[PDB]
């Protein structure tokens, strides 16, 4: 199966490399990027992001709900447009399908 866990790991590396300040909103704030896999808060978050991708692909994803929850953290359209770029890089690096369509679904509610 597509190794979405590996894609998500690469996604967060790209996201926080380009926008380190985004990391301050998570429970793993301040942790060196190269050590995230050893951080408990990160393990949980990465698992949820993987779950969301599989839900988007599987058809059960609540894009409206995820958008609203991100708005609830002052994360909106600009951040998700930036995320689209990082996730595209991460997917391509693993020979996985691009997930732009899934991000666009979220963006449609932002
Ligand atoms: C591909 C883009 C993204 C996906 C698929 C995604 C997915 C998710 C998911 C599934 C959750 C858990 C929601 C829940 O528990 O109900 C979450 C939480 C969160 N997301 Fe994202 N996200 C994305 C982009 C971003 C970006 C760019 C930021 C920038 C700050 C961000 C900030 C957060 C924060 C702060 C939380 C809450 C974490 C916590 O509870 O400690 N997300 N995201």
């Amino acid at each position: 199966m597509v190794n979405w866990a590996a894609v998500v790991d690469d996604f967060y590396q790209e996201l926080f490399k380009a926008h380190p300040e985004y990391q301050n909103k998570f429970g793993f704030k301040g942790v060196a990027l190269g050590s995230l896999k050893g951080n408990a808060a990160y393990k949980t978050q990465a698992g949820k992001t993987v779950d969301y991708i599989n839900a988007a692909i599987g058809g059960s994803a609540d894009a409206a709900g995820l958008a609203s929850r991100h708005k609830g953290r002052n994360v909106g359209s600009a951040e998700f447009h930036n995320a689209k770029a990082c996730l595209a890089k991460a997917c391509s690096a693993h020979g996985a399908p691009d997930l732009g369509f899934a991000i666009d679904d979220i963006l449609s509610h932002l």
